[PDB]
């Protein structure tokens, strides 16, 4: 699945992860540490929207 950070359009894809900061290829959103951010704004998690 992917979420969008709704504060500047980031899109986190489950498939490509998120490898520079810490999260490999087919992480869940919910597997997720609940500190990561999002990389480019710096957004928690709460404010992503599963699409
Ligand atoms: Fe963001």
């Amino acid at each position: 699945a992917k979420y969008v950070c709704k504060i500047c359009g980031y899109i986190y894809d489950e498939d490509a992860g998120d490898p520079d900061n810490g999260v490999s290829p087919g992480t869940k959103f919910e597997e997720i540490p609940d500190d990561w951010v999002c990389p480019i704004c710096g957004a928690p998690k709460s404010e992503f929207e599963k699409l």
